[PDB]
C-alpha cells in the first residue's frame, strides 16, 4: 500500500496516526498549519509541512484527520481537486464492519467502533473510538460521529454532520446536513439543517450557520 | 446443528440474520406476516411466509428476532406450545460471556456485548450492541437490553422489561414486569410494573398497561 | 507471576477476580474484614481473612479492588506502607492499550476498556468495561471510571475522582481531587475539589468532603 500523508497534527491527527500504525499503514508524515508545530513529531511521526505541500506527495495516499466536518470539507474543496490526490480508507483492526457495508474513501472507523448490516458513509467520514451504527444508517459525506455514540437503526446523517460523545439517537431519526448534535445528546426528533441541539431530551441551541 | 428460522423480517430479524451467520448457523429463512414481505429476502436469506407456517419446520431452531417484549412473548404463546419446538441461543463471537453466566433457550448477545460475572438471563432475552450486564445482574424472560445500556452491578429486570439504548441503571435498582427505560435515562430509583420512565434523572412518564 | 490477594470480596472484588484470571493470574484468595464473608468463596477463591493479614502474604501480588477511591487510598495508607509490598496491574486481554499509555502500580483495566495514546494513570487506579479514555487523559492516584464512562481528550482526573457509569466529559476539562461525577452526567465545565456533579448538563449536587 501507499504511505500515508495525515493533515492535521492536533489531537484527530495524533489518534489517526495510531490508527494508521494498527492498520499496517506507514505513515510518511503530517501536514499542518501551525507555526508551533512546524519541525515537530508525534511518536517518531514527523510535521513535514504546511496543506501547500500536498502535491508533493501525490506518491502517498492522504486522510483528512480533523475532527470539524466543515474544516475538513474546506481543507478537500481548495486542496484536493477531483482526481489528483488518492485517499486511504482506515479501518481499526478491532472495529467490526458487517455485512453490506459500504464506505467511501477517506473514511477513519476507530478502535472498537461497530457498524452492524445496509450502513453506507460517505466520503472523509469518522466513527470514532466504541461507536455504534446499527441497520440502515446513512452517513453523508464528512460526518463525524465522536466516542461512544449510539445511532440507532435507519438513522440518517447528511452531510457535515457532527455527532457529539455518547449522544444517542432514536431509530429513523433524520438529521439534515450541517447540524451538531451536543455530547450525551438524546435525540428523539428530526433535526433540520445547521442546527445545534444538546440535552435530554434534546432542544435547539442555536444554528451554526 | 439444526438450521434455524427466524421470526421477524425487520431492523431486529436483519440484524439477527447477521449474528446467525456470525455464529456459524446456516439461517433456512423468516416467517414475517408483514404481506409486503413475501417472496423478499435479506442478504440472500428468503422470507419462507407467515408464522402459521412454524410447523413446517419442527427440524430447525427458531429464535424471534423481534425487538418489543410482549410481541416475543405474545408469539411465543400462540405460536410454540411447550416442547413443540427448539430454540437457538446465539452469542455472537465478539460479545465477552464471563463465568456462571446462565442463559436460556431463545436468547441473542450480539456483538460487543459484554456479560461479566452471576449475570442470569431468562428465556428469548435480546442484549444489544456493546451493552455491559455487571456482576449480578438477574433478567427475567422476554428482556430486551438496547445497543449500548450500561446495567450497573445487581441490577433486577423483570419480565418483559425493556431498557431503550445507551440507558444507564445504578447498582441494586430493580424494574418490575413490563417497564420501560427510554433510551439515554439515568434510572437511580426502583421502576414499578408497566412504568414507562425516560430522561435525567429518569422520572415516570406513562404507564404501558 | 506472584500469586494474588484481593484485597475486597464485594462486587468489585467479584469481577477483579474473574479479571485476574482472565490475565492468567493466580488468585490466592481476598482480604474482607466483613463478618458475614469469613469462610465464604467466589468461584473457588476464599476469603482468606481480614486486612490485618496481609503481613503474612508479602510473598504475593495485592490489588485493592474496592470501588470508591478513598477507601483504596485509607487500605493503601494504613494496611500497605512504602516497599513492603508488590501491586499487580491487570490489564484485560479484551482491553485495547495503545502506544505511549503510563499506568502505574495496582491498577485494573477491565474487560473492553480503551486508551487510545498519551494516556496518564496513577496508582490504583480502575477503567472499568468498556470506557474510553482518548488521547492526553490524565488521572491522579486512586482514580475510579464506571463501565461506559466516556473520557474525551486531554481531560485531567485529579487524585481520589470517581467518574460514574456511563457519564461523559468534554475534551479539555479539569477534575479537581476528590470529585465525584454522577453516573450518566454530561460534564461540559471544569469541576473543583471534593464537588459532586449530576445530570445533563452536569451541576453541583454537594460536596463529599
Ligand atoms: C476523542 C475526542 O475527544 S472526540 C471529541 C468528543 N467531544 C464532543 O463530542 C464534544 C462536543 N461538544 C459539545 O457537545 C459542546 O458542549 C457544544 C459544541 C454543543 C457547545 O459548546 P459551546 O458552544 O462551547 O457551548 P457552551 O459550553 O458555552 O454552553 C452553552 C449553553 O449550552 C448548554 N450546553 C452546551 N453543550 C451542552 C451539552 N452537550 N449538553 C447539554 N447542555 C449543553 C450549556 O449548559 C449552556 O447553557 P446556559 O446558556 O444555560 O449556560
Ligand atoms: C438497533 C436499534 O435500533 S435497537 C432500538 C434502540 N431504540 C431505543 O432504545 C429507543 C426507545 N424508545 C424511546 O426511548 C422512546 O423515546 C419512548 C418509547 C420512551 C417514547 O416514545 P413515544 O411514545 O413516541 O414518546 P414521544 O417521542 O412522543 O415523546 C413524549 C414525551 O416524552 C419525552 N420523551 C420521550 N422519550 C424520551 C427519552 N428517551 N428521553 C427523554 N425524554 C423523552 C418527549 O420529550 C415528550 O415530552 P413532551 O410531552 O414534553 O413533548
Ligand atoms: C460494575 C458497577 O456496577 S460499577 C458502579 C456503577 N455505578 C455508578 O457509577 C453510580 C454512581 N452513583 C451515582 O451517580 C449516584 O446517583 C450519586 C452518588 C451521584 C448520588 O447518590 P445519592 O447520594 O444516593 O443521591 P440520591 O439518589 O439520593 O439523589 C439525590 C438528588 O440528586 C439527584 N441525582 C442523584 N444522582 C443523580 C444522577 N446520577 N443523575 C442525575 N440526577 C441525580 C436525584 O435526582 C436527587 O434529586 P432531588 O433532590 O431532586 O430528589
Ligand atoms: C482547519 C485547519 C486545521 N489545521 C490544523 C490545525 C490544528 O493543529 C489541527 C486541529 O487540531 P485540534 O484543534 O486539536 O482539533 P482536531 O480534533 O480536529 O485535531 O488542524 C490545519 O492545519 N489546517 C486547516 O485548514
Ligand atoms: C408482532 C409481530 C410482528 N411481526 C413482524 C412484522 C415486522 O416485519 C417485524 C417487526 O419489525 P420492525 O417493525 O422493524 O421491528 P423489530 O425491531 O422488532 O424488527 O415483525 C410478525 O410477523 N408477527 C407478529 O406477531
Ligand atoms: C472500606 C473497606 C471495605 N472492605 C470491604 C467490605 C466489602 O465487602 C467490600 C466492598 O464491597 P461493596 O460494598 O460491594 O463495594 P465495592 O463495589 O467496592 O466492592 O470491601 C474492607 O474489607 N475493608 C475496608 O476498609
Ligand atoms: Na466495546
Ligand atoms: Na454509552
Amino acid at each position: 500500500m501507499k504511505e500515508l500523508i495525515i493533515v492535521g497534527a492536533g489531537g484527530h491527527g495524533n489518534e489517526i496516526s495510531w490508527l494508521a500504525k494498527r492498520c499496517g499503514r506507514v505513515v510518511r508524515g503530517f501536514l499542518d498549519n501551525t507555526v508551533e508545530k512546524q519541525g515537530t513529531f508525534i511518536r517518531d511521526i514527523p510535521v513535514l509541512g504546511t496543506l501547500d505541500e500536498c502535491s508533493k506527495f501525490t506518491d502517498c495516499d492522504f486522510v483528512i484527520a480533523i475532527g470539524s466536518p466543515r474544516a475538513r470539507k474546506k481543507i478537500i474543496e481548495h486542496f484536493f481537486p477531483e482526481g489528483e490526490f488518492t485517499f486511504a480508507t482506515l479501518i481499526d483492526p478491532t472495529a467490526t464492519i458487517g455485512e453490506n457495508i459500504h464506505i467511501e474513501e477517506g473514511t477513519m472507523i476507530c478502535a472498537g467502533g461497530i457498524l452492524t448490516v445496509d450502513v453506507k458513509l460517505g466520503k472523509h467520514c469518522i466513527v470514532n473510538t466504541n461507536a455504534v451504527l446499527s441497520h440502515g444508517v446513512i452517513l453523508g459525506d464528512y460526518v463525524t460521529v465522536a466516542p461512544n455514540a449510539s445511532i440507532s437503526g435507519d438513522v440518517s446523517l447528511g452531510n457535515i454532520v457532527e455527532i457529539g460523545a455518547n449522544a444517542t439517537i432514536r431509530e429513523k431519526v433524520s438529521v439534515q446536513d450541517g447540524a451538531m448534535v451536543g455530547m450525551g445528546s438524546v435525540v428523539i426528533r428530526n433535526i433540520l439543517s445547521n442546527q445545534v441541539v444538546v440535552g435530554n431530551p434534546a432542544k435547539l441551541l442555536k444554528v451554526i450557520e
